């Protein structure tokens, strides 16, 4: 259907495979935040002393469904009411109903030089391993290379390999009754792994991730949450 169609295969299935571990028993995970059920992973990496931290992060969100919170995450058009560090957005390319090509800049963290990032986004539905398991609604932003990518002199290019996976429970339906939000809860991992693309002072960047992504978690959740109340459920 298009030519990133293998490519996504494997990416989403990698997330399948290992993004979803539980790492509460895991010491080579660093809990760095805990707020209630927000709990943020990372492990600290450095290649050619360049920060790659793996960031990991659960969270569990009342009254909304793995499928609304994908579909938020991945929508361009609301981008703007809960991304809180991007200068400039374009979209590339459209490869499918589900799959574009972003390019974005991201507000300047200081002393590095700004960055910007080039990555394909797609919102996947994962059927149930077994009749035992949850199905998975997923969206993975990841880094690809493209020929209409901007000449930006300001920008070191950045890339990511980022997953929303999100698994929905709920109580089952009471005969002819519809399921409230009251009985529905997102378990979500999210896992992020930035490479900066360039020199950036360490313990600035650590920093940085330490506040902002539970900043991001919250606010993006919250925003799920606030703008799903009184709608039907999109299961
Ligand atoms: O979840 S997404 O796919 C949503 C679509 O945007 C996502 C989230 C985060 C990033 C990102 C990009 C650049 C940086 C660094 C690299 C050197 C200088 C800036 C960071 C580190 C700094 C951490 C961070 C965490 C949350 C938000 C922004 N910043 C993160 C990219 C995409």
């Amino acid at each position: 259907t298009h030519r990133f169609v293998q490519k996504v295969e494997e990416m989403v299935q990698n997330h399948m495979t290992y993004s979803l571990q539980d790492v509460g028993g895991d010491a080579n995970w660093q809990l760095v935040v805990e707020e209630g059920e927000m709990k943020v992973y990372r492990r600290e990496v450095e290649e050619n002393g360049i920060v790659l931290d793996p960031l990991k992060a659960t969270h569990a969100v009342k009254g909304v469904t793995g499928h609304e919170v994908c579909n938020y995450f991945w929508n361009v058009d609301v981008r703007n009411d809960w991304e809180t560090t991007i200068e400039n957005f374009h979209v590339v390319e459209t490869l499918a109903d589900n799959a574009i090509i972003i390019y974005q800049t991201h507000k300047r963290v200081w002393p590095a030089s700004q960055r910007d990032v080039l990555y394909l986004s797609v919102i996947r539905k994962i059927p149930a391993l077994t009749e035992n398991d949850p199905e998975t609604w997923i969206v993975c932003n990841f880094s690809v290379d493209h020929d209409s990518a901007p000449l930006n002199n300001r920008c070191v290019r950045a890339k990511i390999n980022v997953a929303m996976i999100c698994q929905t429970l709920v109580s089952p339906p009471e005969g002819n009754q519809e399921i409230s939000r009251d009985n529905i809860l997102c378990k979500i991992t999210y896992v992020a792994n930035v490479n900066p693309g360039g020199w950036a002072p360490a313990s600035v960047l650590r920093a940085v991730a330490k506040r902002e992504y539970p900043k991001f978690l919250k606010r993006f959740t919250s925003y799920v949450q606030e703008k799903t109340a009184g709608k039907p459920i999109l299961f």
